[PDB]
C-alpha cells in the first residue's frame, strides 16, 4: 500500500472527497513529524507510540537523534 | 501529543471539521492496521514504512509476528 492508495482508502471509508482526504493524510503525517521535531512523544491509543531517542556519542562519532515507533497491544494483536 | 490533540491539529490545518478530522484520523490508522494484517507493506514517501516481520521459532517457543516501522530519510532529517 502506498500513499495514493492510503488516501483512496481514507476517502472511501470516511466519505471525504479525495482532495480533502489528501489534505487530512498530509496533515496527520506533517503533525506527527512536527511533534517529534519539538521532541514531544506522539501517543496513539491502540496503534502505538512515536518518540525520538538519542544515540550516544562514541569513538569520535557524534551523538545523533533517531525517530522510533513502538507498536501498541492493539496493533500487535491484529497482526498476529 | 495524544490522539485528541492530533485530531485538533489535523482539523486546524486542513480546514475539516473536528468530526470529519476524527473520521479521517481513524481511517488512516485502521487502514494501515488492515494492510499489515493482510501482510502488505505500507510505504509512505517521506515518512517511513510499516511492515510485519516474523520472529523465528526456537527453544520450544513458537514463531510470532511483529509489526515494525522504518523511518524514511525525510523524517530522519527533520528530527536531527
Amino acid at each position: 500500500m502506498n500513499k495514493t492508495e492510503l488516501i483512496n482508502a481514507v476517502a472511501e471509508t470516511s466519505g471525504l472527497s479525495k482532495k480533502d482526504a489528501t489534505k487530512a493524510v498530509d496533515a496527520v503525517f506533517d503533525s506527527i513529524t512536527e511533534a517529534l521535531r519539538k521532541g514531544d512523544k506522539v501517543q496513539l491509543i491502540g496503534f502505538g507510540n512515536f518518540e525520538v531517542r538519542e544515540r550516544a556519542a562514541r569513538m569520535e562519532i557524534p551523538a545523533s537523534k533517531v525517530p522510533a515507533f513502538k507498536p501498541g497491544k492493539a496493533l500487535k494483536d491484529a497482526v498476529k
